[PDB]
């Protein structure tokens, strides 16, 4: 097959009637579209998780997100939100690291991370890089110095090894930039984050925490936020300028990379219908050294799990 397609799910972890309606047309997506991995900006659970025994697991995800004929037997890359950080974080990073599931499988090596894949074209390869950033511990509020600095400096990395090797770069967290629903985006992160994002000619950042679907584009760089997969939160005050779609229906997004760009269906849980597409065009870029890639591979940070003690920093 000549595209990579992937779901983005967001905020998706409440016990709620949208929840369930969402997850039916979800599933029915995600095997009619020939999806192959899920991602999941914002938080994970809505309410945190108090342990790895939680019976939280598996009502809120293993039985919502199941389906017979390992139909969703597929990657889920995810990242904590603000509202995973309030409860037991530890325990959703031991879960990311770990015989087959009728559910899909939590992936989340550390608080963030990277995933480089390609596929092939028509005779001609080409390579998305997926980077995993926790908004939390790159903001202010974050305790632990160090790990906010490593965070910050594992992401130039990832990006700088991204920018030599990546025909396309999605960046998926929980906090937007840039958002017309309730939080109104972080200054901070247009401060400090946008930049690094625009240097490396980031194709799409998707994000959740806003529980409403938007695309905001600037620049050449969709701002996709797909924070509905449970709860929904109405128009809010005046749209963002650069808004070309909002929607405070609950549902979720299908991507699909090709030889062309990117392709974004937002799926509304009303009726599982698409109301709206979004295409942002393959980027012609002058910084690309596929010819040494492996050499840039081994610039990536090394992905390690963070130990975070919730006794927070001492000396
Ligand atoms: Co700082
Ligand atoms: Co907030």
């Amino acid at each position: 097959k000549c595209q990579l397609r992937f779901a983005s799910l967001g905020d998706w972890g409440k016990d709620t009637k949208g929840q369930i309606l969402n997850a039916k047309y979800f599933k029915q997506f995600i095997k009619n579209e020939r999806v192959t991995f899920i991602v999941s900006p914002g938080s994970n659970f809505i309410d945190g998780v108090k342990g790895l025994n939680d019976p939280a697991w598996k009502n809120l995800y293993e039985d919502v997100y199941s389906e017979e004929k390992g139909d969703m037997y597929m990657p889920f890359f995810t990242v904590l939100g603000t509202r995973d950080w309030t409860g037991n974080y530890n325990a959703q990073l031991l879960k990311g690291q770990g015989d087959a599931t009728n559910y899909p499988k939590w992936i989340m090596p550390n608080y963030w991370y990277h995933y480089f894949t390609h596929f092939t074209v028509s005779h001609k390869d080409l390579a998305a890089a997926f980077i995993f950033i926790d908004t939390w511990v790159l903001s202010s509020n974050f305790p632990y110095k160090k790990i906010h600095e490593k965070a910050w400096n594992d992401l130039k990395s990832q990006l700088s090894v991204a920018k030599k090797i990546a025909d396309f770069i999605i960046v998926v967290g929980d906090q937007p930039i840039y958002s017309s629903g309730y939080s109104r985006g972080s200054s901070y992160l247009a401060y400090y984050l946008l930049p690094l994002l625009k240097d490396a000619e980031v194709d799409l950042y998707i994000s959740g925490h806003d529980n409403n679907m938007e695309v905001i584009e600037d620049n050449d760089m969709a701002h996709i936020t797909c924070g509905s997969g449970s709860m929904s939160q109405g128009k809010s005050g005046m749209k963002n300028s650069k808004s070309l779609f909002f929607s405070s229906d609950i549902g979720f997004c299908v991507h699909e990379l090709s030889n062309n760009g990117i392709v974004t269906k937002f799926v509304s849980s009303k009726k599982g219908e698409v109301i709206y597409t979004h295409k942002l065009n393959i980027k012609k870029k002058k910084t690309l050294d596929k010819v040494n890639a492996l050499q840039h591979f081994a610039a990536l940070p090394n992905v390690e799990l963070t130990d975070v003690p919730s006794s927070g920093p001492m000396g």
